[PDB]
């Protein structure tokens, strides 16, 4: 078996290995690299997204959300706090100011330790999940907006047609702003881009592992187990390494920086920070593998995580029995 510890591998595409998407996904797995949960690809050095970033500042943000902690340093949970819209000039402007700005520090294992010590002490706010793309339209490899759409791999393998759009989201950053513990809808890959600004630090747990983080989830968040069946669908609970370390949970970790995609694959919990301004571009897909994944997805129906208009029809052909308690808690 490939990659049977379970690493997080590093790809260096050439320029035409870059022209098909798929088969690369595709050549990734014969190399082991699903078994980590995440892969990070680095393009072909006469590969762009876009010609300059210079014009960006007229994006309006709708709806910046406040990331409020409760808990302790190791082990707590955030709310979003919902508030004015801001372009994202303001919110570059916003992140560097004395407030929210980066503090010094020596290196990456150094913000890293001071991000653990320290976030829950601190509400940085997030500009997450934006409609939209940075990609130019010109750019024909690894367009972020150009994927093969999950309904038609669905369609592909499984014969079936399906109302749904798939489309990426962008996401602006500042220090400390925070991703939670969370696999994808339906347990989709993604993939993130990481147009411009600082990096951005991600753990993962090995999809065969990903019940190991589901048990210790459910002992460190007692009350929140007992309302929810799969209450890391709401995606507001952390966990810092030092704690998965004392607990026994397999997890790794990495730094992407500008310039750098990340995949996550099916069933590979994820978390994060960023580590000051910055934006990403991501999108969920699928490829044949994912199709038994998308079968056996948990699925959140206390009526929290309430997701796309997509999600509908994927429950409802690959989960038929589940398809009626689940949209009784989107509905
Ligand atoms: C990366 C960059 O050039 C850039 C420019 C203007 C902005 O408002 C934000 C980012
Ligand atoms: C000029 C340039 O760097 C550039 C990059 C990406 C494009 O899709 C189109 C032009
Ligand atoms: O970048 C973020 O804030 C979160 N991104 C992801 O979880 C992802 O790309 O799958
Ligand atoms: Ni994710
Ligand atoms: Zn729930």
């Amino acid at each position: 078996a490939q990659n049977p510890n379970c690493n997080i591998m590093i790809f260096h595409p050439t320029k035409e290995e870059f022209n098909d998407f798929d088969k690369y996904i595709a050549y990734m797995e014969s190399q082991g690299a699903h078994r980590a949960g995440l892969a990070k690809i680095i393009p072909p050095k006469e590969w762009k997204a876009r010609e300059t970033y210079d014009n960006i500042s007229e994006i309006l943000i709708a709806t910046p959300l406040q990331q409020v902690a409760s808990g302790r340093a190791g082990v707590f949970t955030q709310y979003h706090k919902k508030k004015k819209a801001m372009t994202v000039g303001e919110y570059r402007h916003l992140a560097n100011s004395k407030k929210y700005q980066t503090p010094p520090h020596q290196n990456f294992e150094d913000l890293e330790r001071k991000y653990w010590k320290n976030r829950i002490y601190n509400s940085p706010i997030y500009g997450a999940d934006i409609s939209g793309s940075l990609f130019d339209e010109n750019t024909k490899q690894w367009n972020l907006g150009h994927l093969g759409t999950i309904q038609d791999l669905l369609e592909k393998e499984c014969g079936v047609v399906i109302e749904g759009v798939n489309t990426p989201y962008l996401y602006f950053g500042m220090w400390k702003t925070t991703f939670a513990w969370h696999t994808e809808d339906m347990d989709l890959y993604s993939i993130n881009y990481l147009h411009l600004g600082e990096p951005k630090t991600w753990y993962v747990v090995p999809p065969e592992h990903g019940q190991r983080l589901e048990r210790l989830a459910r002992e460190l968040f007692p009350g929140s187990s007992r309302g929810c069946g799969a209450f890391l669908r709401h995606k507001v609970a952390l966990i810092s390494p030092t704690v998965l370390k004392e607990n026994g949970i397999p997890f790794n970790r990495i730094t992407q920086e500008a310039g750098e995609f990340m995949v996550t694959f099916p069933y590979g919990y994820h978390a994060g920070f960023n580590h000051g301004f910055n934006c990403a571009e991501a999108i969920n897909f699928a490829t044949p593998r994912w199709i038994d994944y998308g079968k056996m997805a948990s699925q959140c129906s206390c009526g929290e995580a309430r997701v796309t208009f997509s999600m509908d029809a994927f429950v409802r052909i690959l989960q038929p029995e589940r398809y009626d308690l689940w949209k009784r808690g989107q509905d």
